[PDB]
């Protein structure tokens, strides 16, 4: 019949809970906010606007009812400040930890800054969440943890060596998560995301993800750069799939806890395919682009192939993504067109 | 004929180099200082006295010649401060990074503080050392990285799951070390120490290591507590063996770099044996103690058995420890007796 998520969507409004989203002003966080507020949940948000934007919070407000927006409490704070974490975790049922500094290149140029937020900040949240006695703690892990390991698809128990400072930080989140369960009995669920994309993923900045970067470049008629031969591949995961995984993990049974899960679709998309997918998607919306991609050197700290086996999440969480890359692109292009209008 | 270390001992005085010891006011650091100054080397030290002591620096000065002490430059600073790291690494050839907050129990009671120094501080040193273009970087890793893994003896490529926040931090030192080699070409050598002991290992404080704690307790006639059944075992490594490993790693060839090595003796000593070893050792020095040990609960985050396979260090570094536990105890007891006199 209906998937577990579909069933959860029906239950939540009937029995509202209090959720905390760190990094709520960012891409994934603001999308979680939109979903939760639309499900009539109470939400507390924490963000320092390091890479997030007030415009994202303004967009969510423009998308939800006036009543739903009143169920949102925002705290401008930093996860590196234990006091901000304590305040954000007060009276919270479920914590969805998304606050972090993404981008592999960024961590290569400045590992110290990425370390402070991604590791120190993560640890403070675990402590604050633990001390606040929350019901569940879900955090954003990363598929980059598979590192150099060549096999495909990727399975949770088999990982490789980290190729970047960023990859180390996300892996360390998993390490501390496991130790907090062993030493304090504080269970958590780590979600190893696989290149998430969709509305509100920042197209600006020197560290913009490939889809936002390429989409904006095409819309503007600028050259599009491919790092390497374009055969590099990813399991692009449309934001809706990731939102489902979070709500599912936040309400999962005991058996599914203290586990890390691949969150993706199980699809293989080379950068070369992506270029044409985005270009054809934009043309579909009346945006023409006739330039060929400009190939350059491979990017440092970059993983070659990334394809996820989502069986574990499917079995233990009842995870069932409904959005493939094309459908996600079809939904995303109009947003970027409007964003740069 | 003579081991590589013995040969190194002869070469160093003939061609003095500049060494940096972080955590120089502590147990291992102050012993490295004594050795290096006696080998007519130039030494820069960095310490914040968080757990270290000025008395340790005063003791070293009382043990080396006036000329040798003048080859020592001490900087009271914190590795969590990148500026202190930069200043300490200036014009240095070899870095021996010992600055950290040990103790598994301490990390359980306060993981945040241990994380800040052990991880953030470690990262700053890697950056500063890299930016200073040092010739070699050697750091103190930990045998606790083997965690829950049961097999014996322990081999470097096979580790288990961390049992404490402290164990995570030391493992993370290894993770960043490897990534700095891959991303910046900055080679390092990690030394997984196995319960080091000897003169100047602090007997005071709620987090004192077992040997200093027990020795002082016996000398004072207080009860001695064994956490568990006393069958828990360790590869106690007398400080001289660890000093050798550091100097060896600091001057090792290219092939031996970007490698982590077990540093111990390959001996198995149960806590029950240790109790009598220390008691008989003290009696040997005219200190009688007739109390039986008082057994209590196992300590949280504690590893059960720890025995090292030192073949890798022996083969690649030419590591050749000459001090077994008994010899180490015979050398250590007189120090503690004098310390509490
Ligand atoms: N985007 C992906 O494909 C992907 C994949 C794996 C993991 N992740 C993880 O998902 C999380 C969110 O990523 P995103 O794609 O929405 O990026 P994003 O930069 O748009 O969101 C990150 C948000 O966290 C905030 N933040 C950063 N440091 C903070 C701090 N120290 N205190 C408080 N707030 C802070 C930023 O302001 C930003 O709003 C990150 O943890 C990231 O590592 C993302
Ligand atoms: N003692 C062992 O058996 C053992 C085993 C494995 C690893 N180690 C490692 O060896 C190193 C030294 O341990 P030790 O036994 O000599 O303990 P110790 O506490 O006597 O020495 C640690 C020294 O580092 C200093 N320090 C701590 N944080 C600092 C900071 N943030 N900035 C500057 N200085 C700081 C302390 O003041 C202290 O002098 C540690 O890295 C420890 O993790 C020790
Ligand atoms: C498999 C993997 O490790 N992915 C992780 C990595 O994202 P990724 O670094 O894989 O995502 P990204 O969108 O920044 O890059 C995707 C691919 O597109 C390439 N590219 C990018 C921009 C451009 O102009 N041209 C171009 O070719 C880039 O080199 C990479 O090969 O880090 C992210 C955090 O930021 C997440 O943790 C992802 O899970
Ligand atoms: C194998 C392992 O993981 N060892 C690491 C761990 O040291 P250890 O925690 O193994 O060293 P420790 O001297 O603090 O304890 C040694 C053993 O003696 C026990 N004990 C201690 C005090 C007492 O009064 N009674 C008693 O029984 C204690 O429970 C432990 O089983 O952390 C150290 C840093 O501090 C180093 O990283 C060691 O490599």
């Amino acid at each position: 019949m209906m998937s577990r998520y579909e069933e959860l969507r029906k239950e939540l409004p009937a029995q509202p809970k209090v959720w905390l989203i760190t990094g709520v002003a960012g891409f994934i966080g603001s999308n979680l906010l939109e979903t939760l507020l639309k499900l009539d949940q109470k939400v507390v948000g924490l963000d320092n606007f390091a890479t997030g934007h007030q415009r994202n919070l303004d967009e969510v407000r423009s998308l939800v009812s006036e009543k739903q927006w009143s169920n949102f409490k925002f705290i401008q704070g930093d996860i590196r400040n234990l006091d901000d974490c304590n305040n954000a975790c007060a009276g919270v049922d479920y914590v969805l930890h998304q606050a972090a500094l993404g981008s592999v290149p960024r961590s290569i140029n400045d590992p110290i800054t990425s370390n402070a937020t991604n590791i120190d900040g993560f640890l403070n949240m675990l402590i604050a969440a633990r001390d606040a006695k929350v019901q569940s703690f879900t955090y954003a892990a990363s598929s980059s943890t598979y590192g150099d390991h060549p096999g495909l698809p990727k399975v949770e128990d088999t990982i490789g060596k980290p190729l970047s400072p960023y990859a180390v930080t996300k892996y360390v989140n998993e390490l501390y998560a496991d130790v907090f369960s062993r030493c304090y009995g504080f269970s958590t669920i780590g979600l190893r995301y696989f290149n998430v994309f969709g509305r509100r993923q920042d197209p600006n900045g020197a560290y913009a993800a490939v889809i936002p970067k390429w989409t904006s470049s095409m819309i503007q008629g600028d050259d599009v750069y491919i790092n390497g031969d374009g055969e590099t591949s990813r399991d692009f995961c449309y934001i809706e799939n990731t939102v489902q995984a979070n709500l599912l993990a936040a309400t999962a049974g005991l058996d599914a806890r203290n586990q890390v899960y691949n969150i993706a679709v199980g699809g293989r998309t080379s950068l070369n395919q992506l270029f044409f997918a985005l270009r054809d998607g934009l043309a579909e919306n009346g945006v023409s682009y006739h330039r060929e991609p400009v190939y350059r050197d491979f990017r440092e700290g970059d993983v070659r192939h990334s394809l996820a086996d989502i069986s574990k999440a499917a079995k233990l969480l009842g995870y069932a993504p409904k959005y493939d890359v094309s459908a996600g692109v079809a939904l995303a292009m109009p947003w970027y067109i409007m964003f740069l209008k």
